[PDB]
RNA sequence: GGGUAGUUUGACUGGGGCGGUCGCCUCCUAAAGAGUAACGGAGGUGCGCAAAGGUUACCUUAGAGUGGUUGGAAAUCACUC
């Protein structure tokens, strides 16, 4: 059995058809779809505190399911007293089935558990179908336990879509039921 | 141990002395082969690396614009040019 995420089932069985009708696309897979979700977290303070970076990496692992990579400093800078090549950030890429499952978990479970959650700004679009927005308190995810955290942390989420514009991606996200603050 | 004896204490230098300089590398002066002076005009150097070597395999920045918890012009990530 090729086990399939419920999001993938929902997409393939409805969303393709509604978007074809709604945007008069000539051929079927002109329809937008999702290629990757990038979860990033920038801990510049890790240059003092290694525990911060280790905790962030581990907590990302529990949140998603796959291990993270610690990015390095592209340039040595003094304003943040950064030496080139130091560990400064940590990111995870989600693709395919894991991507769909994570996005489902997020939208239905973790966005609800945010303090004063009143939707998400439906305008954080880079003009090319890529939607990036932040979450300040990782504790919204029930996966991580409260006691073991060493410092409350946030993280940025970027969703990359095959769409050529923002309208297409916003329509796809709305069909997915993404709680945009509107 | 200058009581006494034998000797040394450089050269370039727009006189000499003082000052500065003396090996080697990069560019201009140098007039489109090469070479070509000056106390002409600007820099570096008497090392480091057991990888920062060899080989195979796999990859590409910086900047401008746009969207994102710290994160601001600028830290990390996505996309366009």
């Amino acid at each position: 059995m090729n086990y399939v995420p419920e999001l993938k089932k929902y997409y393939k069985d409805s969303v393709i058809k509604e978007l074809v009708k709604e945007f008069e696309y000539k051929s079927i897979m002109q329809v937008p779809k999702l290629e990757k979700i990038v979860i990033s977290v920038g801990v510049g303070e890790a240059v003092r505190n290694k525990k911060l970076l280790d905790s962030a990496v581990l907590e990302l692992a529990q949140i998603t399911g796959q291990k993270a990579v610690k990015t390095k400093a592209k340039k040595a800078i003094a304003g943040f007293k950064i030496r080139q090549g130091q560990e400064i950030g940590a990111k995870v890429t989600l693709r395919g089935n894991a991507m769909y499952e994570f996005l489902y978990k997020l939208i239905h479970l973790a966005l609800p558990r945010v303090k004063d959650f009143r939707g998400i700004n439906g305008d954080a679009f880079d003009g090319n179908g890529n939607y990036s927005f932040g979450i300040t308190e990782q504790i919204i995810f029930s996966e991580i336990d409260y006691d073991k955290i060493e410092r409350i942390s946030g993280l940025n989420i970027t969703i990359v879509t095959t769409a050529s514009n923002d309208k297409e991606s916003k329509a796809l996200l709305l069909k997915f039921g993404m709680p945009f603050s509107n």
